[PDB]
RNA sequence: GGCCGCCGCCACCGGGGUGGUCCCCGGGCCGGACUUCAGAUCCGGCGCGCCCCGAGUGGGGCGCGGGGUUCAAUUCCCCGCGGCGGCCGCCA
RNA sequence: GGCCGCCGCCACCGGGGUGGUCCCCGGGCCGGACUUCAGAUCCGGCGCGCCCCGAGUGGGGCGCGGGGUUCAAUUCCCCGCGGCGGCCGCCA
């Protein structure tokens, strides 16, 4: 262009301990070096504003960070650093990527379950051991339900990360394209004409040829109408009718 | 039952622990309070420039915004300029909410010792100038006058101050209290006084009277316009004559 | 900090009116009189500064940013300070 | 993860329609008028399998996932294969 490139939404996805905000900071930092404006939003952000925590907080929460979300990406490249273990999460997000016609990436953060508790516990367990447990099993693997929802990468924690290379495969994909009546006249004679035909079918036995040289007559019949140019159905329909009566 | 706390402090002054501590009392105290700040939204950026600020300004002001209506704000921001102060009043002014200014302030010799601890990441010749250049809240508009000045190098008893602001929360705000064109007396009362109040005006006028005088007349509409007003259904032309009479017989 | 608009500079609080030394509505508070008595209520009142009188308790006078008009300015006119709204400037 | 839906299996592609041996709309392509070249316009036509005739660079026949309803299915119903989506599950 000015060949060409553009900017995108970036969701992440996994479970807690897994290694989201950490990837997030790191994936943030590579795509600067590259002289791109990328933002790091979660719901993480406003939950942990408040002192406590109540489950009537979380409506809020999650309207806050969507309107983050969503007014940052009109400017920025958005990481949204969040569990989204549930598809429609994910699909949630990708609609704010189609609301502004911009590229998506939904990249899986893996991680043993032998990993997760060991550094749930790690940090203090403030979510309870089970509870790590429970969500690995109610967890939604991406892709497994949708085309849209299939990762751009899955990524091991547990292993080495190429940010370089991450950072450069999401910057290629930054620049490809995100793509995400009333019945006429002609349509009425042919309704017609085949409701004509079936009339006429039922009310005199007929031979098989007999039948077969009615639905030819019809085919001619059309073919002629497409011809002429000024017609009225009820007009032909009428020639129709007589036609086959002299058979 | 619900406020806007904004906290205004040098860097390094302690404004981030400050809110977190006031937060958790209010929370014990059954009020639901979240702390904002801009440094929410810009921390969020892996670098820093001067482009973002727009961004970060504004859509600080929108969580605050849609947050005070239904908790208690506290803003975790430096606000440096007064200027910045009353943009978070005007938000608060919005929902009709009361608002306090608290005050942060800790010497230069600790903020500078304290932007070491840190990394420096903010130039202690910066921190330097932000000291010298600050202007106290207060000193130039009554509306910036802090609720409360704390010196975060002695000791803070949070559950006086969380005490403070709720007593501070039930009083009423004054904001949308100037327009108020209510309790006026019916149309024709206020006719009466309108007339009377011209009445004397002529009569004085006629009379040359002196200031003495011309006291009397005023406190005889007083005592005319009293009664008048312990009467039930009333015409003002057959009041106003009888007050026009009242005086031509003084 | 600037420009524009509107408002305040009559004095318990809010609003209103008004060429009458202020007035009205709404709210609050203060003092006197209320049968050797308390007490709602009726009569008077409400800020600050200066001055004067009075033993004192207390009473009275002048003033309310500057200036004009006028017998008289809270009101009308010119300026000054301040508030609110709008737009801009500022915004490690 | 639960519940459920849509499109295709008529055949150049996509969308829509329909118990008539398919039709309509839009796009593309081959052949003809057309003859520098291209363009406009018009005309004819467009897939696969197996088989018969002719053997020019030709014509014809049966079929188009299985089953059913039927004279007739692209259409309606059951299943199958294929492509895809929706709602809800919400710090966990
Ligand atoms: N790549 C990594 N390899 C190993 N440990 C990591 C990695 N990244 C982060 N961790 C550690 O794992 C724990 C949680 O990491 P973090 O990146 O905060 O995960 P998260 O998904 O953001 N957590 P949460 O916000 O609670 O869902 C901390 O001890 C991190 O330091
Ligand atoms: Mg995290």
């Amino acid at each position: 262009m000015n060949h060409h490139h553009h900017h995108m939404l970036i969701i992440l996805t996994g479970l807690p301990g897994v290694g989201k905000s950490t990837f997030s900071k790191n994936l943030a930092k590579i795509l600067s070096k590259n002289n791109i404006d990328v933002i790091v939003l979660g719901s993480d952000l406003i939950r942990e504003s408040f002192p406590v925590w109540k489950e009537k907080y979380e409506e809020f929460i999650k309207k806050s960070t969507y309107r983050l979300i969503d007014s940052a990406l009109k400017n920025y490249w958005v990481i949204v650093d969040d569990t989204n273990y549930y598809n429609s999460m994910r699909r949630d997000l990708i609609n704010i990527a189609k609301k502004y016609n911009k590229n998506y990436a939904i990249i899986y953060l893996k991680a043993s379950l032998d990993v997760l508790i060991r550094r749930n516990i790690e940090r203090g367990e403030k979510i309870p051991n089970e509870v790590i447990k429970k969500m690995y099993e109610k967890f939604d693997e991406p892709g497994k339900k949708y085309k849209w929802d299939e990762p751009f990468l899955i990524i091991d924690t547990t292993k080495d990360i190429d940010f370089n290379e991450i950072a450069k495969k999401l910057i290629e994909k930054s620049k490809e394209i995100p793509k995400f009546k009333n019945n006429n006249i002609s349509d009425k004679i042919d309704k017609e004409t085949r409701k004509i035909v079936s009339e006429y079918i039922k009310s005199k036995k007929l031979d098989k040829d007999k039948i077969k040289e009615v639905v030819e007559l019809r085919k001619e019949f059309l073919k002629k109408i497409k011809k002429m140019e000024e017609v009225d159905a009820d007009r032909v329909l009428k020639e129709f009718k007589d036609l086959l009566n002299s058979y």
